[PDB]
């Protein structure tokens, strides 16, 4: 699939704009939001909703999907817009933050030559997660009897998570991109 | 206008792909092209074709439009895709935008700066060069053609009026960033 995409800027009067800016300003009010855009990539979306359908049929009552933040540099934006976060420079999976302020750190959302920072608000299939360590390239197996079944994501803390690490293709859809500055 | 846009990657078999890769490799054969994309921004396009329509009505037989190269950094790409080269004055200065006849001027690391992954970005741009004169890297607007009539200024300035290698444009909607070439060394 070609995974072409369109970039739709949301109006400040839009309900989606206020929803996204609201979650971001929970921890990043001190920044100036320049624009919020929706990434419309039908192929990437279909692939994501397909893997969500499979997970929704496997985790029973689990609310598999969460909306999390991902800071990246300006160079990565056209590449995330097209390919999602597939087959990755993270921190060998992809890191997502519960709160925007982790992603607004200059190390991740590096200011570009014009001083602009980029943080995505991502639909992520966190699924069933366990505690991780920054040295896993695949998630651990749920059952030592059945190394078949691995966890979907890993986290820093299973009961009050602040970060999740995803490892599989089409596990995240970069729905909104926030461009801001200090 | 919102000036939203879509980014369509051309297939290596497309007639457009090899047309564009052909113009680029005239002077940049040593690079590897990773992908060629078409920027589809209807609002920016309509605005551009309107300003081409007026210029086509003013310069008689002049072939107003040329296809030129512009290297930029990865940070600028989402901004050019939406806004074109409209309104630091952070070009090769100066209130204008620099376009190269040949891609190798734009492929210089100073303009198409390699990003963290080593990728370089050069647009193949539709530019209304129009009627141009010689420039002197110190212009905020192009000079007026006639001192009798300071109304009508030139459309662009150039390094060489008869063998141009570079153009500077100063007005809004004078350039459309039709194709984006992503490549590496
Ligand atoms: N791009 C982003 O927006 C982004 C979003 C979230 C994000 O999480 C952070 C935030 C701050 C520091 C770190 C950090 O390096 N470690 C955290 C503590 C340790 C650890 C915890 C959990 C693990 F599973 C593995 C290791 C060591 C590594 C990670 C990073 C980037
Ligand atoms: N972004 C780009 O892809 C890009 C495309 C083309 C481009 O042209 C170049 C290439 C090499 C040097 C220069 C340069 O600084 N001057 C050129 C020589 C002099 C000059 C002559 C005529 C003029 F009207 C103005 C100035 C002094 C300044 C500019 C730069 C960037």
């Amino acid at each position: 699939k070609q995974q072409n995409f369109c970039v739709v800027e949301l109006l400040p009067s839009d309900p989606e704009y206020n929803t996204v800016a609201s979650k971001f300003n929970q921890t990043c009010s001190h920044f100036r939001i320049e624009k919020i855009e929706r990434i419309q990539n039908p192929d990437l979306w279909n692939s994501y909703q397909a893997k969500k359908k499979t997970m929704d049929a496997k985790n029973g009552q689990t609310m598999n999907e969460k909306q999390l933040f991902h800071g990246t540099d300006a160079g990565s934006v056209p590449h995330v817009n097209r390919n999602g976060f597939n087959r990755s420079k993270n921190a060998k999976g992809t890191y997502f933050a519960v709160n925007a302020n982790y992603s607004a750190n200059d190390t991740y959302s590096r200011p570009d030559a014009n001083g602009r920072k980029h943080v995505y608000y991502v639909r992520v299939l966190t699924g069933i997660y366990t505690h991780g360590n920054h040295s896993l390239i695949v998630p651990p197996s749920k059952n030592p009897q059945n190394p078949t079944d691995l966890y979907d994501t890993v986290t820093d803390n299973v009961h009050h998570p602040s970060l999740f690490v995803a490892f599989y293709d089409y596990q995240a859809y970069p729905e909104y991109l926030i461009t801001f500055r200090k």
